């Protein structure tokens, strides 16, 4: 089964006018593109079928997981379509762009660190709460809308708890985001988002993840033998804080995302997301001259 899955006979090609490539996720390729009866935008994720195996099994995950998510802080998946080969699985389009793309002008200062990570653990909590692991977060897959709503985004290698397993063990994520535990394959569950979350603070304050320069394979070492990574520089303490407790080699010594939401460098420094229009702003003009 594939939730979501239109009527064949249905052609997305007349249903939506693709446009240009806007990304490049988990499985496929993301486009830019307007619902022909709406005239709303989308964002449409293209796989071919038939140069994918083993893969297949992973987008249906994918879709699944995405078709189960009813949450402000998470993309909307409006269904998917088969046009000969390819699979058009169409998604919410944010028009603001990711929050690594509205570093590009520059640095982001602590109000709006903070105004990100806060809606980022809202989605978090909403996941979490319902048994969902993102597994990759990082600011890549964190969108914006362009009135400055803060979602969630790829869930391309997403995980489900259940009854019957109350933590997974696959080796999934992006190296430089991925947590010891998951790293070591050892039984892990919404912790390990957590410890994501702490290298995207990172990020976000930084620009860029610990051990960014390095190849990805040292981090397979590096992350679970090291001393878990820190925010250098001139931060608050708070922040600096809200890093450390993120990052903590043992994930019962993580906080969870509820309470996270109340941390002091939250609190103290978050505002109303529609000021992220700012950021929103300051990308368009900054694309402008070039
Ligand atoms: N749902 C959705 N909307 C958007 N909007 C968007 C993307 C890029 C840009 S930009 N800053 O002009 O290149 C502007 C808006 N991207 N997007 C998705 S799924 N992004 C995406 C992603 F989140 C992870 C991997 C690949 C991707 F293409």
């Amino acid at each position: 089964g594939l939730p979501g899955m239109q009527n064949l006979k249905a052609d997305p090609e007349e249903l939506f006018t693709k446009l240009e490539k806007i990304g490049k996720g988990s499985f496929g390729e993301v486009f830019k593109g307007i619902d022909n009866r709406t005239q709303k935008v989308v964002a449409i994720k293209i796989i071919d079928l038939e140069e994918a195996e083993d893969e297949i099994e992973d987008i249906q995950q994918e879709i699944t997981v995405l078709s189960q998510c009813d949450s402000p802080y998470v993309t909307k998946y409006y269904g998917s379509y088969l046009k000969d080969t390819k699979l058009w699985i169409i998604m919410e389009y944010l028009g603001g762009g990711s929050a690594l793309d509205l570093l590009e002008p520059g640095p982001l200062d602590e109000t709006q660190i903070a105004t990100i990570l806060r809606e980022i653990l809202k989605g978090l909590d909403y996941l979490h709460s319902e048994k969902k692991i993102h597994r990759d977060i990082k600011a890549a897959n964190v969108l914006l809308s362009e009135h400055g709503e803060v979602k969630l985004a790829d869930f391309g290698v997403a995980g489900q708890l259940t009854d019957t397993q109350i933590k997974r063990n696959t080796f999934v994520g992006t190296p430089f985001w991925m947590a010891p535990e998951v790293i070591k394959q050892s039984a892990y569950d919404s912790k390990a988002d957590i410890w994501s979350l702490g290298i995207t603070a990172i990020e976000l304050a930084r620009g860029e993840p610990p051990h960014s320069e390095l190849h990805p394979m040292k981090v397979l070492f590096l992350i679970p033998k090291n001393n878990p990574p820190t925010l250098e520089g001139n931060y608050s303490k708070p922040l600096k804080e809200f890093v450390e407790a993120c990052l903590n080699k043992e994930p019962s010594f993580r906080p969870t995302a509820k309470e996270l939401l109340k941390h002091k460098f939250i609190l103290r420094n978050a505002k109303k997301t529609s000021y992220l229009t700012e950021l929103i702003d300051r990308y368009k003009r900054w694309k402008a001259e070039q």
